[PDB]
């Protein structure tokens, strides 16, 4: 029965997909996890996937595996029946890709193209693929839509992250048969509710929630803010955040979208209203209670005084809008790390 | 000795490559062949190299293998001692592209990429990349010099040449010890200018050439010509035509080149003057002897009036400029294809 088929999560163990997992859940999908436990830590499920299992009395499905391995990749898909594929895996960790580009090419392309292979092989033409709004590289105008130029971006995982999108949709040109949703965002942030799973500590972090989170527990003494002279209303940059409940849930209306035999669609997601650094810091101080020093240091060179995306498309064809605002993305944010403060 | 190490050519019994060989032997180079037949024609080498041997009188090392398997290239790089690969291998046909893109996006991304992965694992960080000027998408001025912008073009073909161009950018920004050279260029023609090697029959040919000496040979009735009412000398499009000789002398030069320890550098290769569909028409009644009907029919859509290559840089920094002009393309071409009707 179509109902009784599975969703495969690629990447599911990380931030974005464990969330995803929890809402696919609660939505009555049943899911399929892959992982490598590249970027997630590890009983039999990674902890993130334990916990979503504890936090809604469900079972999920995992196997540990690399999207490289094409080997796995058909044993896989022999092995479970799949409506449709949401793609999390890859590297993601913006400077990072500066120091290591052919590992970020090598696990972005090579492996989406071995997943869209075996996809193909098995009749399974329909992917929601989890992309970037780093793809229109600086604003020409603001907010962002669906029609703004794509391809300006300069940093090597924001350009395979489109080059994954054009590959997809060229795809797509070829095979009116697939159907795939192209979702655009930019820095997620916040935790489920229950503050039980959320983001582990990154390496490279590519946003400052977390660090502003951690001036506010007293593990780094203040937030530098590059710039405070902007035109933008406090004079410090506006860029734009989505809790990843609310990013997870879009995940699951662009699922529900590939139903409709949509071909290759693209919505951005987010909430429609920038917040500026100081804002953050503000919110911040607010959800923890504590005070959150920063330090005005020099603008960088490139940097844009604002960019934040326009998703009124996703709420005309997907029905979606966020419903989590600033306020709840750092109380969330903080209980997560109040209550995990090194993650899992 | 450093002299008797070996050139990699990828796909050296294509078209391109061939011709690449035959001048490397020449200029006293020792070249390895790879290439896995799925566009020449097969004694023990591809006859293409069989000739060239017999044109030059020297020897050419041959491996049948495919870029996209490890194994190969991994035995490969241990068997012989490389100073520099030039990298022809590739699926090319523009029309094709649109067709089946993910062969397209496979072999030419993922095989640049594990062809990168070995050569940085073997110290071999001297790449020449054939690549082509159609990144530059629809000319905003001419003739396109490096500095116009690149990324525009549409098709799948094009989008994989810009995508690794620049996967080896990044690769050079973040390892200044390798050294690559990316060389743009339009449409090749002509052939050496013994008859005895020339571009085999195309299934979906990229350019005009072959189709203009087929209706002198008398196997088609007559030339399309699209648009007869462009803003151009003659009223029909002008386009960028290289001789494949010029071509690969350049590729010879962009070998030289690395051994100045140049980083990551950029040449168009060309003529530096278009040729409209009129002047090549006229170009190969003269070399054939043959009346060329011809039959205007409408503009297509999406067509440019003029488009062609500044070819200063090259000469500036490689030493090279094309010495063959569009009579010589003609003349050449003419002979290969009336000694060799079929091809190979
Ligand atoms: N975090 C961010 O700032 C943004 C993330 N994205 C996209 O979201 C996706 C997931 O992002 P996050 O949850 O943020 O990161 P994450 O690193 O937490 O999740 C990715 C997961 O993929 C797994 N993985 C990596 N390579 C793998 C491979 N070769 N085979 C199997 N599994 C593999 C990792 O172990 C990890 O669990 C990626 O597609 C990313 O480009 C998009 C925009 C922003
Ligand atoms: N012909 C054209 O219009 C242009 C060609 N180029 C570039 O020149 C290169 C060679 O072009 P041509 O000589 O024109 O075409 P070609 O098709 O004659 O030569 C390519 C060779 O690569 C070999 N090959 C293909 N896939 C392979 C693989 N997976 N492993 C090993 N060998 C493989 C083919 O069998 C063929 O012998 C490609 O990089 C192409 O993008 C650039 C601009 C224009
Ligand atoms: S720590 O204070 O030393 C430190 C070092 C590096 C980076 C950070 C995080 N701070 C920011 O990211 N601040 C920030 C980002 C921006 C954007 C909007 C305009 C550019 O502005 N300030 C902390
Ligand atoms: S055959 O005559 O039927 C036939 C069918 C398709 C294509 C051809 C080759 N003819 C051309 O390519 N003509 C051509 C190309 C251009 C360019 C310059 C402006 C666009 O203009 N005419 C033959």
């Amino acid at each position: 029965d179509p109902m009784a088929e599975k969703v495969l999560v690629t990447g599911g163990a990380g931030y974005i997909g464990s969330h995803t997992v929890l809402e696919l859940l609660e939505a009555g999908y049943l899911p399929v996890v892959i992982d490598n436990f590249h970027n997630a830590f590890r009983g039999s499920l990674p902890e993130s996937l334990r916990r979503v299992q504890e936090l809604t009395g469900r079972s999920v499905e995992f196997e540990e595996m690399d999207i490289l391995d094409q080997g796995a990749l058909q044993r896989l898909f022999k092995k479970y029946s799949f409506m449709a594929v949401i793609h999390f895996a890859g590297l993601k960790a913006v400077g990072e890709s500066v120091q290591k580009p052919l590992d970020y090419y090598r696990v972005n392309l090579t492996g989406t193209i071995q997943l869209l292979e075996i996809m193909k092989a098995h009749g399974v033409k329909n992917l929601v693929f989890s992309s970037s709004a780093t793809v229109y590289g600086n604003p020409q105008y603001l907010p962002l839509d669906e029609a703004h130029p794509t391809g300006g971006c300069t940093n090597p995982y924001g350009k395979s992250k489109f080059f994954i999108e054009e590959m997809i949709r060229d795809l797509c040109q070829a095979d009116k048969t697939w159907n795939a949703v192209l979702l655009r965002y930019f820095n997620p942030t916040g935790a489920h509710a229950s503050g039980c799973i959320g983001e582990d500590p990154q390496g490279i972090p590519n946003n400052l929630m977390p660090y502003v989170s951690q001036v506010a527990i007293g593990r780094r003494e203040a937030l530098n803010v590059f710039g405070n002279d902007y035109d933008t209303e406090d004079g410090t940059g506006v860029r734009d955040y989505i809790h990843v409940v609310d990013l997870a849930k879009g995940h699951i209306a662009a699922l529900r979208k590939l139903k409709e035999q949509c071909g290759c669609r693209i919505y951005n997601l987010g909430t429609g209203t920038g917040y500026s650094v100081l804002q953050m810091v503000q919110a911040m101080e607010k959800a923890s209670g504590k005070k959150i020093p920063y330090k005005v240091v020099a603008r960088r060179e490139g940097d844009v005084a604002a960019c934040y995306a326009n998703p009124s498309l996703a709420q005309e064809e997907l029905g979606w809008t966020a419903a989590l605002g600033l306020d709840r993305m750092c109380e969330d944010l903080w209980r997560w790390q109040k209550q995990n403060p090194s993650g899992f």
